[PDB]
């Protein structure tokens, strides 16, 4: 499924992220957009490190979910790395919270700080009721 960007942004609202961890509402569309485009099936495979890269938050599947061909690698999201790729994004985002919780948060993901860190991300919510 690919969401349009004020229905993803009521749907992360209802799901409890707005603040989750001191991240608001707007960074974690921010990280959406550049990681997925909104898409819940985006996969892209790193033929450097042999790990796959999984949904809307194109989770890793070295740290947060298993898809068994991964070396070394651990499932701490405790997730078949295909409930990453559903249209009903609750179990990404129960993962993505889980990733956040470690202690780098946001900056887990390298794309959130090129796109997104230090900028105005208003862009990303307004108009959306949220
Ligand atoms: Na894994």
């Amino acid at each position: 499924k690919v969401f349009e960007r004020c229905e993803l942004a009521r749907t992360l609202k209802r799901l409890g992220m707005d603040g989750y961890r001191g991240i608001s509402l707007a960074n974690w569309m921010c990280l959406a957009k550049w990681e997925s485009g909104y898409n819940t099936r985006a996969v892209n495979y790193n033929a450097g490190d042999r790990s796959t890269d999984y949904g809307i938050f194109q989770i890793n599947s070295r740290y947060w979910c298993n898809d068994g061909k991964t070396p070394g690698a651990v499932n701490a999201c405790h997730l078949s790395c295909s409930a990453l790729l559903q249209d009903n994004i609750a179990d990404a985002v129960a993962c993505a919270k889980r990733v956040v919780r470690d202690p780098q948060g946001i900056r887990a993901w390298v794309a959130w700080r090129n796109r997104c860190q230090n900028r105005d991300v208003r862009q990303y919510v307004q108009g959306c009721g949220v």
